[PDB]
């Protein structure tokens, strides 16, 4: 029955693969992915489903299917500032300054393919599904955003939760599983750092903040190089800069975009206390007067898969795939705000990787901007991994 | 002769403040100034001068009035990409994020007032004035513009040229004068680095820019610091930075904007190629692969004032403002394109600086964003300095 | 039950062994330059009718033959480290000697002295060979390199199974710690070598100071483990030593670093130290200097591998003899030891273990710091203890 | 320029043998500043050859008084320790490269100079009429040596002259020549030893430690935004990290790391704004890095910029150019070194000037002083300042 509602898949493929294809051309910001959202409430209202608009743009839509067991799924729709540079022939508008470098359209596709293959297979399974299209998911809050606007009150809970996320990984096209910590706490900020300006020429009678902002960068590395056990995973990421307009004038303010990643909380907290410490520091060797900012954006925990239902998902994954096809992996360094959905409904839940490049780990990774999953093979196999997940609770 | 026409100034200050407000709210982008320019010219023709668009946006007016010396006087009108913060009642709108913080507005203003005076009293003066209106002063290769426009050709040399710039000094709202070097020589450079992009929690994927960017902004530092001798004058500003989008990515590429200055031209030489040498090191250091690239903007030579000519003016302000009014300061560090104009003619010239300010020195400088030269005063004191100083020649 | 008996004999002898620790820890000398050291050991071995052989400049081995049956080999190190020290111990090294044992090694020494008394002592409670291993230079210089350049594995036959251990302010208190592989990080430990051009420090300019040179480079070698190294792996780049110039007011020729390095293995290793001369060459570069920078190469070590089943049959063992509370499996530590040298030049599988020496576990000072002062009773007879433990499923 | 003078120099001839062999042992003892103990003794020892009274003032200085007959006091002043650089120039009497000891500035120039003048004075008191006052300071490389000597009595001890004088040799041009500034000469400096006090541990224990190196490291970078960012770009202003040292062993993280740091400053208002701005950047990068206990900072030594009288400077300049030839005495911009010489005459409360000396047929192509290399070109370096002192004192003794 597994076997059979995998293969219907086939009968779709192609219009699957133009609906990635459109989806990979509206790139999106997090918590303004009105066209991305307005589609997945079509694709699904298109199956006969009634999906409930909640966390703005997000999307839920219940499969219902007589009695039995319920499975949740979510997959997030955000797209990245990166301007795409794929040379695919459905490559976004690089006028747009817009890519879905990190595959969020593939995770929408494929989780919009098993729901049409479940909707249209009732035969084969019995239970509930329900598709959890999130937005915002690039440190823009959005599980928050859905928690936070009645998730857990407006959608009766699953008995699991699931997600996965596509990247560039060994072996090509295969699924990779952490039992345990699998991600890393993260937080991202936007640090303002405030002088005084003037005259290039004339730099005695000004506080210089770009000369500070170099220096904070610098000083920074040394959170991860001097102040946490080597043993431990930690990282100091300034992903932006931006001060000043003209060459022969010193200005006034520099923003500074940090991100950081610890491998637990309170690690995560010593390392963000660490940046403030640093920054703070930094200004007064400088002499400058005004408080450097920080302002807050987002915030995750480590996601930490339930030890249980990961081995039961990787037993089933082999059996299904192929036991080479279903790796165990130690944890990533990425993060990811997922699980505050299962955790809002009080269920356990797995999320693992998937491949989507015959290159594997030699691919451009997520948020390059070459990042460009590999037609047919990364839809077909997120697509069929849901499928291949829910089977022991929806056809068993 | 000389109080007379400075006396008949008077009676078009309220026309002429209204135009320094009406400059002072359309501040434009140095070779872009193309309301400016435009107004400048309506204002030359309002008077019956026939002016010569020169060097894109630059504007010229010839004033003649029968035989006898020539002057010319120059004025820039380019602004800066600064958000005014002045609070003033005729302050640019701050969402333009333009401002002329530089008070360009305010020397175009001061010419413009003496063009009418000498226009409106032409039995008061013998000979002949050029007004040379110039865009693109700030690093825009504005004076440059205008010699490779023809300036030269299809303006007749005078036989003297002068130049005058407001700032914040003292004695409040006197003049400002030094014979030989006044300025420093500068270049103007965007420098790009090219790094490999990634994810935030992967840096070992990627060649981070913006911590090479933070490596070179700090390395450049020791060129003044221990390359320079402790006697010399040198800057090296970087007066922008800019790269990334994303809090949790990693980037391609970082752009500097840069700015040195030094005494003199061996100098300014020697800092530009130690910048080239830092830059390519730290790329290097970090195992960067893409040559980082050298964008160059503009460069201009130390401004040095004729010696006689000099002194010659200094006893013409002391006389006419008094001997306290015009004082005689060591070179600024500042710099200036405007030299390329009398070069290119010929001709013997000075540069001089009158403040704008009760304050003086301790009012704000230069391209901050409270710069805000004090009328009546200021634009008071700037017209008649043009006057004052073309009448050994003219009157 | 001959354990027992054997451990219980330590009673009567403590108060000569703890002189006897007492001496070496106020005769710390520096890597193999251990010569009041390494004649005292000689002279402990001979005072118990062994014949001592000089192997490796300072090293000395004994082989104490007890009738029949399987040898086993234990290898305790001796050199100290140029450390003031600040213990305030009645039995501390003079602090104008600028040495300490800061490491205990001292222990190390007196502990196997110790358990070769109990062996000779005891011969009808045993049976087979125990070979002491008394090796000098241990860090960094390549003291297990030189016992065994100098024919360890021609001179002294291999035993059945080689073992070490070490002291350290670990959880729990007076406990014993294993790991089962990878245990240590691979290490390397250099002099860098920065030649500038000197002058008077009025006059930079007619200079290329080293100072500002060896500055730059120190912060841009943090950017190895901080932007280089994948977050999830085990790096460490530390400058230890930094000497150049003597006069406030003049600008030096030579700016001198000692650095050393830590990485989770071989690969990772190399690609550390070239990171090191790249950085390096370039800062100089950077500088304008002209004289090429020099890398001297003091010493390397790989990841110390303990051997799975032994270290699992060890585990069972302790925990037996002392307790299940007292013997517990840790991650892999980030020190390093060049100690493998010795059983690999056998052929023979090893372990390597850690003892805490101090009652407030973690909490105590660490290894290296001028406060390193392993506590007596406990610390001695603890480690005593374990070789005979360890031994015994061979020799008894 | 005279024919009294023209005959006193003259006399030098007889002598250099010996004062050459003089200088070689000055230069082959050189020693720490204020500790000068075998240079010191052997100055004695030669003022005391010439039948003079030296009176030991400031620790190892000396002073003699050579009167004869009435006339205007002359003060001439030399330094004569050495620094703690290893001897690189070769010289057949070169000091000892086991000694780490150099006498990179001439200061066993100077002292040799003055030696040989005072020589050539006490065999021709038929040559001149009037008072001369030699003064051999010790601890002028940071040392406090000028004010040693003023805090032991100097201006109490020696009857003030009408003038006092100096010089200094360097790699200057023209070639074997003098250089003269009125009014301001030289830079205010300071000297300061910074002790940055961290917490050690094991090298690959980072985590546990706050690393002292890393800081230091970050602290001397810092420091290059003083000159970089703080000062007037049209001032002079130096800040320079002349030693540094922290830690043994590769694999440990040391506890303490040692600054050794110097600053110029045209004026006394921007040596002390150079100076506070230090302090703020070494206590700020402790604090970057969580470093509890304070960092310290040890005071050396300090002096305000020389100042060169300028009627003074303007006699001695004509004088020079008479005497030597116009081009061989020449007008100089203010030099970016300091000195402590001016404590001497203004406790005296008397006209001063220093002046230059070059040592070298290569002028400014030669090595600088401080360099391992510095080594000023017999005979002509030593004659040449040995005349010049004669030459200064003429117009009061001749
Ligand atoms: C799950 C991981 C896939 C890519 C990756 C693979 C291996 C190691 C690092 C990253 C990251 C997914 P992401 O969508 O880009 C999550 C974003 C934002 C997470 C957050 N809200 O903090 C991130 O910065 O990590
Ligand atoms: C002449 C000087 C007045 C402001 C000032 C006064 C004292 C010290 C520094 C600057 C600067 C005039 P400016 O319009 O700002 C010239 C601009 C551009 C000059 C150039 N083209 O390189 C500059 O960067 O220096
Ligand atoms: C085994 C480990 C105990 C101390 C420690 C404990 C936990 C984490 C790090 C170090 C260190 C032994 P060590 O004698 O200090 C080895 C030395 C020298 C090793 C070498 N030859 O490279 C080192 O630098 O690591
Ligand atoms: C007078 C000058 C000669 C060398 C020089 C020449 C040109 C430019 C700078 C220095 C330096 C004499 P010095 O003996 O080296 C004085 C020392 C010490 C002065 C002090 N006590 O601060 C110094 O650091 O400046
Ligand atoms: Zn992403
Ligand atoms: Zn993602
Ligand atoms: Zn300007
Ligand atoms: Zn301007
Ligand atoms: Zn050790
Ligand atoms: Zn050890
Ligand atoms: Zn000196
Ligand atoms: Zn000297």
């Amino acid at each position: 029955n597994l076997q059979k509602i995998v293969d219907s898949l086939e009968s779709s493929r192609a219009e699957r693969e133009e609906l990635y294809k459109w989806f990979h051309q509206h790139p999106e910001m997090s918590m303004q992915e009105h066209e991305t959202s307005k589609r997945i409430a079509e694709e699904l209202e298109k199956l006969g489903l009634e999906p409930q608009n909640i966390g703005v743009t997000g999307q839920v839509a219940v499969i219902k299917n007589g009695e039995g067991p319920s499975v949740a799924f979510r997959a997030d729709f955000d797209a990245l500032p990166i301007t795409e540079n794929t040379g695919l022939d459905y490559s976004a508008d690089p006028e747009l300054g817009m890519m879905h470098a990190c595959g969020h359209d593939l995770h929408t596709t494929a989780l919009l393919g098993a729901v049409r293959a479940l909707v249209e297979n009732k035969d084969l399974w019995s239970g509930t599904f329900i598709a959890v299209h999130q937005p915002g998911e690039e440190g823009g809050g959005g599980a928050r955003h859905m928690v936070d606007d009645g998730l857990a009150e407006k959608i009766a809970a699953p008995d699991v939760c699931f997600a996965q996320h596509v990247f560039n990984e060994d072996p090509a096209f295969g699924y990779v599983f952490t039992p345990g910590r699998f991600l890393t706490a993260a937080s991202n900020w936007r640090i303002h750092i405030h002088g005084e300006g003037g005259h290039g020429s004339r730099p005695h009678l000004t506080k210089d903040p770009i000369v500070v902002a170099a220096s904070i960068i610098t000083k920074l590395q040394t959170i991860v190089s001097r102040e946490v056990d080597p043993n431990e995973v930690a990282v100091v990421t300034v992903g932006s800069i931006e001060g000043g307009k003209s060459t022969n004038s010193i200005p006034y303010t520099v923003t500074l975009g940090v991100n950081t990643r610890a491998s637990n909380d309170e690690l995560s907290e010593y390392v963000q206390n660490a940046i403030k410490r640093i920054v703070i520091a930094e200004c007064q060797a400088a002499g400058i007067e005004q408080e450097p900012e920080f302002e807050y954006l987002d915030s995750v925990p480590a996601v930490i898969n339930d030890e249980d239902l990961t081995e039961q998902l990787m037993a089933q994954f082999r059996e299904f795939f192929g036991e080479d096809q279903a790796v165990e992996i130690p944890p990533l360094s990425g993060s990811e705000d997922y699980p505050f959905i299962p955790n809002a409904w009080g269920v356990p839940s797995v999320m693992w990787g998937w491949s989507g490049f015959a290159a594997g780990s030699d691919a451009p990774g997520n948020h390059t901007d070459k990042f460009a999953p590999e037609l047919p093979d990364a839809l077909e196999r997120g697509t069929q991994a849901i499928l291949v997940a829910a089977a022991p609770w929806l056809m068993k």
